[PDB]
């Protein structure tokens, strides 16, 4: 498996962009694309998942893993006391968490278990977070450069704090590589915190809908129209591939034809 690295601390737009692009590439089947967007591979495809690492401002990392058919955070390690500790969700199998360990922290006899005792999903991410929406958890750069320095190499920290890094770095990493939309908002606020706008939750929310609409459509048209909000809470009914396309980054694996087109 392979390690993308994006320097946080030293970011730019276009540092973003090639971070971007390089976790799309790795991510995406070899072949697999839908109305020119790429899509990514089958649960069987290897490598199986990706390893992206994320630098701060004072040289620390964390490496999130994920799984490259749905780019969903299974854990992260850190470098905590010479040791490669892993922090692994609660909510994957014994044999992908056996992946985790080695993937994370190949070498068995230097790392050390610290796990996360709480599955991934947003409701639970924000209840450990202190929010009822994740709308309340800003996301920007020097955000996601000091919640890796609440983490990195120290001894214990809150939930809180874990939930507020993993909220921002699974937006700001997984949610930016399915649509290019959000990738798109770090970049319009790339200087500055935000907070994540109701289109943004939407297509989070509609991956695997929208996917499935495009992989389906014929002509263009999808099969059934796709509600989803504006940036502005309005219905946004999506007709067409080519008015929801430029938001898209990656879909999410469908079986079976589609226009490539």
């Amino acid at each position: 498996v392979n390690t993308i690295t994006f320097d946080v601390g030293n970011a730019t737009i276009n540092k973003y962009a090639t971070f971007m692009e390089s976790l799309r590439n790795e991510a995406k089947d070899p072949t697999l694309k839908c109305y020119g967007i790429p899509m990514l591979p089958d649960s069987n495809l290897t490598p199986k998942y990706v390893l992206v690492k994320l630098q701060d401002a004072s040289s620390k990392t964390i490496t999130l893993m994920l799984r490259r058919n749905n780019l969903y955070v299974m854990g992260y390690s850190d470098l905590y006391n010479g040791k490669c500790r892993y922090h692994i969700f609660n909510d994957i199998s014994s044999t992908e968490s056996t992946d985790v360990e080695n993937t994370l922290c190949p070498n068995s006899n230097s790392r050390e278990k610290k796990a996360i005792n709480y599955n991934s999903q947003y409701s639970t991410l924000q209840n450990k977070a202190g929010v009822s929406s994740r709308s309340q958890v800003q996301l920007g750069i020097q955000i996601l450069n000091s919640d890796i320095g609440k983490i990195s190499g120290v001894s214990t920290f809150t939930d809180k704090t874990e939930a507020e890094f993993l909220l921002v770095a699974i937006q700001m990493v997984s949610e930016a590589a399915r649509f290019k939309y959000i990738e798109n908002q770090v970049k319009t606020n790339f200087n500055r915190a935000f907070n994540p706008n109701p289109k943004v939750l939407s297509l989070e929310e509609n991956w695997g809908k929208i996917s499935l609409a495009i992989h389906n459509a014929k002509n263009g048209a999808l099969t059934s129209p796709l509600e989803l909000k504006n940036a502005d809470d309005t219905k946004w009914i999506v007709l067409r591939v080519d008015e929801i396309k430029p938001d898209m980054g990656l879909l999410n694996y469908v079986s079976g034809t589609c226009q490539t087109t």
